[PDB]
């Protein structure tokens, strides 16, 4: 099972200027409960964006995709291809834009957090992949963040 997990503005934006363009602590907790104890796969830019205090993300096997054959990072398994990245029976792809697109055809689950923030797309933004008719989803009830954004959870699957 390969799953994709991301948080996106309604607009589809997941990243800008190398950052996630909002704060949503509740989403982190959700992310942790999905990924804990599993292999996670991420592109090199997403690895770089992890705060040093949690690079690698603890309790998870950190797998980092890079085309740099000699790229190394403490606590991460650097691999040069997706095939090398997806060998664990349960694998969660945690970003970013490039790697979601790369892994999408291999995926049968998506766990999405929608953030109700006004954030029109800008050129060069990292974006969420588009889920077509092959996917079924269940939409969670809107929740209200400690800071004030409304957000909700989607679970998508295809068999
Ligand atoms: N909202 C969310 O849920 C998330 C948001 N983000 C945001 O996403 C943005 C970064 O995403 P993005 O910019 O798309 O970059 P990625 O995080 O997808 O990493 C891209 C890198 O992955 C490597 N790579 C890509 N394709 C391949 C391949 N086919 N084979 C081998 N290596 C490959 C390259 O590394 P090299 O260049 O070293 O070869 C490339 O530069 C940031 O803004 C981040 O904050 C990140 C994660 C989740
Ligand atoms: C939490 C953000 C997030 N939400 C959802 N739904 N899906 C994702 N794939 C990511 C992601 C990501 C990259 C990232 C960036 C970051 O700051 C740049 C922090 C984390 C992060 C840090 C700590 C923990 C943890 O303590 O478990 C988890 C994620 C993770
Ligand atoms: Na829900």
């Amino acid at each position: 099972m390969v799953g994709l997990i991301w948080a996106q503005a309604t607009s589809g934006v997941i990243g800008r200027g190398g950052d996630i363009p909002w704060r949503l602590p509740e989403d982190q907790a959700h992310f942790r409960e999905i990924t804990m104890g599993h292999t996670i796969v991420m592109g090199r830019r997403t690895w770089d964006s992890l705060p040093a205090k949690v690079r690698p993300l603890p309790g998870r096997r950190n797998v980092v995709l890079s085309r740099q054959a000699d790229f190394m990072a403490s606590g991460a398994e650097v691999v040069g291809s997706l095939e090398e990245a997806l060998t664990s029976p349960e694998t969660w792809v945690i970003g970013g834009g490039q790697v979601y697109a790369l892994a999408l055809p291999y995926a049968t689950r998506c766990e999405v957090t929608e953030v109700d923030i006004g954030l029109p797309r800008e050129a060069g933004d990292a974006l969420a992949p588009v889920l077509d008719e092959t996917w079924r989803g269940e939409t969670g009830e809107w929740r209200f963040s400690r800071s004030g954004l409304r957000y909700r959870l989607y679970s998508y699957h295809r068999s």
